[PDB]
């Protein structure tokens, strides 16, 4: 009972990022008897072709693609989604996405800004990302003026959000005697860079008759809606000038319900100033919160969106079946993470039925036999499984 | 004869600067004339505080000037109302929102934004939260003592009525010149310039980028924007992408998940990716959506507009006799946008009543009075008198 469909061993990573100099080779394994042949694709299903010195299918099947000069870049290419197809005789099965991206080096630069505070009003000393190379960057750490710095690695005083932005608890005219640029790290060639100024703050001596933001003429509330993955850190802002320091009180919303509750703080969950910020972020804490902002005045609120991603998985059973002529067959996708926007079913490489959970098959024919897969996208990775239908 | 009716009502708004003065009128009429009364937002009557405010002869609140250290918040921060009665009843004004300000000490900067070649940029005038409200941009200044104020599109640099700076196709020529924000402080009249000289950073694009989006995290942003009818809006979807993107505006309406592509034309015109309105309506508010796309892929910047217009309300018949025994009625008719809630006041208390319709089955003795529809919403609000005699 050796005989059998192809399956999976290992499929590549639904992200391949890489640059120019550095170079990529994408691996796909797979088992079954026969041994099935490994193919590349796109999206329509149409196999993949060499590229002089860009792509390159290897003698074993797999995805090469060389370093490259920056001028030789192709995007139909260098920016395409690509799978994995294993195929014997019994059938054929196609691999989830596979994005393969390749950045080449380019110019960026970042700069501090400056922020203005009042006293005994906390605020957020920024980093500029250029938004196209704000994906391949992130901050690696602050910096003081003589340039002892303070990464992850003591008073609480400057706290470092998981966001890459430096925190200043409370303030005094002595804090705006300092002077800070942040440094940077692309997490491809790994080069560092120091943002192309230094932030400052300028600190304003109040006196009265201020109340914490809104608009009288004009403007609007920032609704920011944003996504954390699982197991990783949140922030929640509620940046905000006040006269006098005001209270912040952090809420949350039921699923639909108009009744904003309280918000646990615990000692992985702080309220920091108005700032809250989450570890080890989870499903449930997926929704939208709220930062009521009230100093005698009155006030105004702060409305954010979570949305807590979690990686796709997909699990089809039974994984493999033997129905006699004229029954039912049924598959049933299985599957994890979040958000999940669209489900679909394939057949030996071919777009079937429905959107549903089930695939069902109300009388089986004996052009039926081929692989059966699962797929669940999201806005982000997608994933499969696959099964095997045999006759009796 | 009859009771009261407003002939000169006070205002919503009233923002003064401490260095000046300020007040506020009520007229009102009635046979007999009736007595003036000035009442705080609890209902309750104001009297005289010397050098703050004082009740002038003629039925009006006068706030004159003070020193910063004399500014309290239960005068200069609140809102009053008149009340206005006779022997028949009373009634009371609109909503007085009255806010004194003091000048305060602030600065504003004029920062750089990075941008691709061949990609539009948009530079912004930072306006500290606090005073933003009174301080608005008048024209943006470059390093030669040339200007921009802004016009009634096509042109490279151009001025937008949110007080910012469009520039359309971006190349390295354009990050030669730097910028200052020229604003006004619309209660005083002081003027500044940007401490700081915004520029242009620019870079050479090399290989494939998508719009903006977020890969990791954060940035992606609602902006729910509200400006007065007639005036002129601004909707902006930020992108930088290489090859340049382009950007479709679209317009979602009530209860739909789905839109609707959004009619150009002189009234309604688009910068490169930003939209601009003008001489707008009620009708103009929507939820308005941007999608950004390339050769690469594509995103959506999402916006909800409010178009607000002036409250006014109404009664027909402003009098009615009844027979004692039959039904009373009242419909109020109200206009503005947008509506938040409706209420109803017999001789200056809520009745607690929600609807434009008010009917009374059984009239008695008691019920002959002054009635009032109160209408409101957010940043305004608006009334209407009537009066019930008995037969
Ligand atoms: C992947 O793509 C990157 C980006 O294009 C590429 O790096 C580039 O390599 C080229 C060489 O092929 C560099 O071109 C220059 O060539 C002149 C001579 O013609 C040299 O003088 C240059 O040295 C400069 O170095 C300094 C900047 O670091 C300058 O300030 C200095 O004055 C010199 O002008 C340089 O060698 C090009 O500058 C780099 N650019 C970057 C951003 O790295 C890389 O080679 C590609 N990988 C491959 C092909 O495997
Ligand atoms: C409404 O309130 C505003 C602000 O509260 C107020 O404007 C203020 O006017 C006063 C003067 O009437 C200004 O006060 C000056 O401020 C500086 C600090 O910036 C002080 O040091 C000054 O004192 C000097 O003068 C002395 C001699 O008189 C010297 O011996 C001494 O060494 C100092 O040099 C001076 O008091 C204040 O700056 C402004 N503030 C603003 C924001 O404009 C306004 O007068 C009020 N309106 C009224 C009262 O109608
Ligand atoms: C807080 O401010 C909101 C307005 O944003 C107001 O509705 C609410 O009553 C205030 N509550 C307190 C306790 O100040
Ligand atoms: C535009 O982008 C959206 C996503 O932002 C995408 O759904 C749509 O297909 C794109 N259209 C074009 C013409 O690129």
């Amino acid at each position: 009972a050796d005989q059998k469909g192809p399956v999976f061993l290992k499929e590549p990573t639904n992200r391949i990022d890489f640059s120019n100099s550095t170079g990529a080779e994408i691996e796909c394994k797979a088992s079954g008897n026969p041994m099935p042949e490994i193919i590349w694709i796109r999206s329509d299903g149409t196999a993949v072709g060499d590229v002089p010195g860009l792509r390159q299918i290897s003698s074993d099947g797999k995805l090469v693609f060389p370093p490259f000069r920056a001028e030789d870049y192709r995007q139909e290419v260098h920016a395409q989604v690509y799978a994995c197809l294993a195929r014997n005789q019994f059938g054929s099965i196609i691999s989830r996405d596979v994005h393969v991206r390749a950045v080449v080096s380019q110019f960026y630069i970042t700069e501090a800004e400056n922020e203005y505070v009042i006293k005994g009003n906390a605020a957020v000393v920024k980093c500029k990302i250029p938004s196209f190379v704000a994906d391949f960057v992130q901050v690696e750490a602050w910096v003081d003026e003589e340039g002892m710095e303070l990464w992850r690695n003591y008073d609480g005083k400057y706290l470092v959000l998981p966001s890459g932005e430096l925190h200043i608890r409370e303030v005094g005219p002595e804090d705006g005697y300092k002077s800070y640029q942040c440094r940077t790290k692309h997490r491809l060639t790994g080069e560092t860079r120091l943002s192309a100024t230094k932030g400052r703050l300028v600190i304003t001596e109040p006196v009265g008759s201020v109340s914490p933001q809104l608009s009288g003429n004009g403007n609007q509330e920032h609704i920011t809606l944003t996504r954390v993955p699982k197991m990783g850190s949140v922030t929640l802002m509620c940046p905000a000038q006040a006269y006098p320091v005001p209270f912040f009180r952090w809420y949350k919303f039921i699923e639909g319900t108009t009744r904003k509750q309280a918000v646990v703080l615990n000692d992985r969950v702080k309220q920091v100033s108005g700032t809250l910020i989450i570890k080890d972020a989870v499903v449930e804490d997926s929704g939208k919160y709220l930062c009521v902002v009230n100093n005698s005045v009155g006030g105004e609120s702060v409305e954010t969106v979570l949305t807590v991603t979690a990686p796709l998985s997909a699990k089809i059973d039974p994984p493999t079946q033997t129905v006699d002529f004229g029954r039912p067959a049924v598959f049933t996708c299985q599957y994890t993470g979040n958000p999940i926007k669209t489900v679909s079913w394939m057949k030996d490489g071919k777009a079937i039925g429905h959107s549903e959970p089930v695939l069902r098959i109300e009388s089986v024919k004996k052009e039926d036999k081929g692989m059966y897969q699962c797929f669940v996208r999201n806005d982000q990775e997608s994933a499969e499984a696959s099964a095997e239908l045999k006759l009796g």
